[PDB]
């Protein structure tokens, strides 16, 4: 923002949560005792695996967005060992938890929260921001139960081609992507219709035993709705999860679906 933060301006507090390459912890900034979030990376795993590029990136871009549905990157320091990212501390913890805990969200909540995500997209986009990597893991929880988008590390500007190695599953992403097609914004779109059924039924639309088998279901787009979906909710899922990115809407008609507009309360 303007000064130079270290290790020293923070005492750090509980794991918020534990990764492969850092750890999440609440902190508390010394003089301020302003309550955030500190994410420490080992670096010398991220020089191995050649992630510094795209680290410059995650931080680049989520650092310069603005919006109440974005967790923010204030800024970061490093030392001889490793990085720090100091974050908004999102005090509900993330979208999955509340997932794996309730099994499976009523339209209402799931229509807010794909309401809250679609605004938080509408202003990536308007920036030709493009996030990639939206699933509950990265979906984190504001004090008033709020979504909030937290982790961009795979985000990317459109449109682009970046042919990146897919190491997690590919339960979220799209078919030109995990064709290493090009792609832009609408797959961000079809992202939301992944987790949109997720987030109703309790695991994604396109779960498989093995990576191949996953691959097949996107690409076939083969899907099907449990008995307790409605009408209104298979529909807007069925917009989303269209093979043609140009077949997906615009997150504006999202946002006016009839079935987003019945019950969501945001
Ligand atoms: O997947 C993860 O385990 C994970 C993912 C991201 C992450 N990063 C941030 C950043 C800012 N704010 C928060 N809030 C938070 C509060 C409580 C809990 C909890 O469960 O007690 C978890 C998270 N988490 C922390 C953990």
């Amino acid at each position: 923002k303007k000064r130079q933060w270290a290790l020293e301006d923070f005492e750090i507090g509980r794991p918020l949560g534990k990764g492969k390459f850092g750890n999440v912890y609440l902190a508390r900034e010394k003089q301020s005792k302003f309550i955030l979030a500190l994410k420490v990376l080992f670096k010398a795993q991220l020089e191995k695996a050649g992630v510094e590029h795209q680290l410059r990136r995650e931080v680049e871009i989520q650092s310069h967005l603005r919006h109440p549905n974005i967790l923010r990157l204030y800024g970061y320091f490093h030392d001889a060992t490793r990085v720090y990212l100091i974050l908004e501390y999102a005090p509900l913890g993330t979208v999955y938890r509340e997932l794996q805990k309730l099994s499976k969200f009523d339209e209402q909540r799931t229509a807010t929260y794909i309401t809250e995500l679609a605004n938080a997209l509408s202003y990536c986009h308007s920036k030709r921001v493009i996030h990639r990597d939206i699933k509950p893991e990265n979906l984190l929880l504001g004090s008033a139960g709020e979504l909030k988008i937290a982790d961009f590390g795979w985000s990317v500007h459109a449109p682009s081609s970046r042919r990146d190695t897919l190491c997690g599953t590919l339960d979220y992403l799209p078919p030109e992507m995990i064709e290493g097609r090009m792609h832009d914004e609408k797959v961000d779109l079809w992202s939301l219709g992944v987790l949109c059924y997720e987030f109703l039924v309790g695991k994604p639309p396109f779960e498989a035993n093995t990576y191949q088998e996953t691959y097949k279901r996107i690409s076939r787009v083969e899907f099907t709705f449990p008995d307790f979906v409605t009408e209104g909710a298979r529909d807007l899922i069925s917009r989303l999860l269209k093979h043609n990115p140009s077949q997906r809407p615009m997150l504006r008609e999202v946002l006016e679906h009839p079935w987003i507009t019945a019950n969501s309360s945001k």
